[PDB]
């Protein structure tokens, strides 16, 4: 992505757009760090629905949130391996925003950062940890690479 998350809820390409579409399957989540924080306390950070995008052997997946009038940055982790966020629709009216990242090979648990700031108050990350409800992953056994 090219902007800061804060941007893109006003940006007009994007806002008051969608998708959604039959090449897609729905997931969801647990997450935590190691001090104790579970998220469940602030809409933009407690847990959520997701959906699956189809594609080869690494998947792309899709998330939305609310309190995006409060978000600035985000990015995802497994091991070394970040899997690259964009923008994909947004609305200003519900304070929503939507983002897409490519998946590595059939992810379990994942390392998360995330960042904040609204009033006079700043609420940013040192780790995080989310893990699964089934493997984040494609159906290989339907198609990987089709090609000659």
């Amino acid at each position: 992505l090219n902007q800061e998350l804060r941007e893109a809820i006003k940006n007009p390409a994007i806002k008051d757009k969608d998708h959604s579409a039959p090449n897609s399957r729905p997931i969801d989540f647990e997450m935590k760090k190691k001090d104790g924080t579970q998220q469940f306390y602030h809409y933009a950070s407690s847990v959520k629905p997701a959906r699956v995008i189809f594609t080869d052997s690494k998947p792309e997946i899709e998330l939305g949130l609310q309190s995006g009038q409060f978000w600035r940055k985000f990015e995802v982790y497994e091991g070394d391996k970040k899997l690259p966020i964009k923008l994909v629709s947004y609305d200003t009216v519900k304070d929503y925003a939507y983002i897409r990242f490519s998946v590595s090979n059939g992810t379990k648990a994942v390392k998360i950062v995330s960042s904040t700031h609204f009033n006079n108050k700043e609420e940013k990350y040192d780790y995080t940890l989310m893990e699964f409800a089934q493997p984040i992953y494609n159906s290989a056994d339907k198609f990987k690479t089709e090609e000659d």
